[PDB]
């Protein structure tokens, strides 16, 4: 509009350089991000959830699947998808998309969750259908299947759409927290960082508990701060108690 | 300008949908927020303040107001208001507004603070006048009244303006920290998250202390990083030491 | 465009005011920030690094130069400079700049790092050249000189040009973490907050360790989430395993 333009400077004046044309994909990504960033007023909430019992449960279930030879591995991100899916039911406004002119809100009745997955071509986001209607075992098989397909790059565009919400877990690579960008036309995204044993006050003394840090970036046009806090809390509570497993 | 449009998707290829029009109030706020988001380069500072003594002082104070029947609950946010007000005097540049062209900064000598209150239609921000000249009892009394007014939706436009700074306390609902958006034409906003008992090093051992996490988002055109850190430290030091309060 | 204008309010209605015109510098940096904020999709990563051994080594080195009277104070930010420079080597894509149209990426082979320094007129960012080639003692002396120069306001043009990466350490003044704005045309910026002794699990008990909080904002058009995590982890690992030097 009436602002300063990009800073054009001769980099060779300082030393050797090398210029590279981005891939066509990297360009599309960059274009979507520039739009998302400018159009969506971002607010990020941070939180930590006690997954001590979730972890013991996950290992317990993997053992049971091992003795009867099921060839299925339950990763912790499966429980995160389920916790998110449950939360989208209780707070339907997070399961939505805002119109282009920002006038109308489309409330989605179906629950599909995109999960960021690392490929040699950087992160991509496959979408899992009806997370709310599928069990841990079935989702784990899907995640397993989609994983290798992801790392090979044999991915169809059709598999990468229909998302209502995104989960990005980068804790395996690091960070204690992060502030992600919302994936339009979705209205929110959950970030997951590395877990760690922490001293938690029980009322008389500190006790070691396995804490999982999470973050929630949301479109502030659609969601207000109070509703954001209620949402990340529900996810917290759900993850810190796996009685949701016994339907 | 020359960027991609909002994605168009036929959402019904996926399942049942329901399109709904936003409320009048909602379109206005989201329109304010879009402007605030792009015209204000945001920096967010995070911090934690030891409120162990403040909590004991607060429960002591209104158990005596109960003894004299003053009909007033002292909420924690009242103390945060005073701490912010005191910090605004010590660093006047935080109590200001940038002109549209960004050449002129208006330093305000008055101190009014907007505080976010939850209502049936979401958070609203009523403004409290001369926070630096009012006592804990008076502010708490206004707070009870104005919050009650806000929930019924009877708030007046005059009670919604004159703001110099904004406080948003959502810790009663959750989060350990958050990064809020500045409410133009203001310059800074303070967020308050949920408190927790945490192990704090005393020099020889860890001891349990009640820690309140706070956050400060500010207009980086007006405020640089060092002053932002100095500002949140003052708020921290004021809340962690009730002497500075009185 | 199709957006609200800046709010228009007469503030004298509410009480005493005083309008002040910004200095030229303040106007200039504010204009830069407004563009950077809008043109760069920001993502901020957070982390903590165990600097217990670094701090013990740093104090040993200072006490040595002290008795020899060599006039050199090693500050923690010098180690961070070395850690970042090293990371810039391992992950060259952070050592770069994106074109105005966002189609071309300029990979640099030189490593210059700007470090935020406080002055009577606020923070300024003088650039230190060839950090990957220079030692800790040498950088410490450079830092002392340029810092005194900045506080006196005698920094040349060239002394503040050529940066590839910015480090802003405000931990001496406060904060437990913060999310800074990328200094275009750079691609990332590292913030450093106040260190504190924290309990750390060793497998059977909590032991006290000195933890330094760091944060990383970056141009998400160039850097994705995974590589952002890898980058901040390298700096973390380098700072916690001082042996690596």
């Amino acid at each position: 509009p009436g602002m300063l333009p990009w800073p054009k400077v001769d980099f060779s004046k300082f030393g050797e350089i090398e210029e590279v044309e981005l891939g066509r994909i990297q360009k599309i990504s960059g274009a979507n991000l520039s739009r998302n960033w400018v159009m969506i007023p971002h607010v990020t909430h941070f939180d930590k959830t006690d997954i001590t019992e979730l972890e013991a449960f996950r290992k317990q279930q993997n053992e049971e699947a091992a003795k009867r030879k099921l060839d299925v591995k339950i990763t912790p991100v499966v429980f995160i998808m389920k916790a998110v899916a449950a939360a989208l039911e209780q707070m339907p406004r997070f399961n939505s998309s805002l119109s282009e002119d920002g006038q109308r809100l489309t409330l989605k009745k179906y629950i599909n969750i995109g999960v960021a997955v690392d490929t040699p071509n950087g992160l991509v986001v496959p979408v899992f259908k009806d997370v709310n209607k599928k069990g841990i075992i079935e989702l784990s098989r899907e995640l397993m299947t989609i994983s290798k397909k992801a790392r090979d790059g044999k991915l169809t565009a059709g598999e990468m759409q229909g998302g209502c919400f995104t989960i990005s877990s980068i804790g395996g690579l690091g960070t204690t927290h992060f502030a992600p960008i919302v994936n339009a036309p979705e209205v929110a995204i959950l970030g997951v960082s590395k877990s760690a044993m922490e001293p938690v006050w029980n009322g008389k003394e500190f006790v070691p508990r396995l804490m999982l840090p999470i973050s929630l970036s949301f479109d502030h046009r659609v969601i207000d701060g109070a509703d954001g806090a209620r949402f990340i809390t529900i996810i917290n509570n759900t993850l810190s108690d796996i009685r949701r497993l016994v339907m």
